[PDB]
């Protein structure tokens, strides 16, 4: 197990402004995985193994081209290895939780 | 009031990992403007006037790097005229409310 | 006084019907063309460097040409800004060897 | 079963001094070592190449520079399209 935390946004293109269902796709995507899942207006926060978030957002990419022409994925990952990498402590630190 | 959504990170290489210091007085900086402030665990989500998330933006970066030598800030602007730019019809419209 | 330099990158994504929005890719680089910026455009995005300032509002307008055409667009806007070195494209790639 | 896309990575390490040169150097020969296109830009790494081998690599660089700090922030943004080519030359030649 190799925590960290991640921030996904899959964005189906040329299919007009709505394309929530796209991205309620791929969170379903995400939620098969073993993680903890936080999604927000701009993102979803992923919290598991390093490997798992990879697969994962693969799938969920892969998932929305099936049904799309074009997708513009972004995976974003911070990882320390001094504190525990998780989300409520993330928050907490901030004073967000 | 040319109301936008979107999603700041503001990121300080000067000490190690530890930086919540740094990214709570970004926080603080965007409460100060009329928008609305959801902090998630890899970044910040804003509602407001474009003109006043730049100002705002540039606030935050700078005040960062005021203690800093360093800043790497992102900006993500998500905006659209067929449907009212809100955090809570985003998050409604993926059944994450 | 007068300039508060730093590097940036641009991304524009516009969503709209149909595959291929190169063309709205373009009037955004021309937009950057505008302003008292260097312009380094890549496959993915692009890079620019000059005043703060200058950049937010060649950003805002970029973003806002794309949208003129457009029922959405998400755009991305990154700065990196150092007071130790100078702010400069050039040195940014002869400092990786490139 | 190659499955082409394009794009653009940045590592970013978290505490060392402002200069981390040499850091981000160490995860662009990282993607060398990939049969991938490499080019980088003064803001990221723009590659080409199999999506399995661009995941794979963005895994390696950010696990390397993280072995010698204590913290990294690695961003990886992909761009794939099923009704043309996923090359760097042909996005480029598309806008001028």
């Amino acid at each position: 197990m190799r925590k960290v935390v991640a921030e996904v946004s899959i964005i189906p293109l040329g299919k007009g402004a709505s394309v929530s269902k796209y991205v309620k796709k791929a969170i379903e995507v995400f939620k098969k995985y073993d993680l903890k899942v936080e999604t927000n207006a701009m993102g979803t926060v992923l919290e598991g193994d390093l490997d798992e978030i990879l697969k994962a957002f693969k799938e969920a990419h892969s998932t929305v081209l099936n049904d799309v022409d074009r997708v513009v994925s972004s995976l974003k990952i911070d990882e320390r290895k001094d504190k525990e990498n998780t989300i409520e402590r993330k928050l907490k630190a901030i004073g967000e939780l």
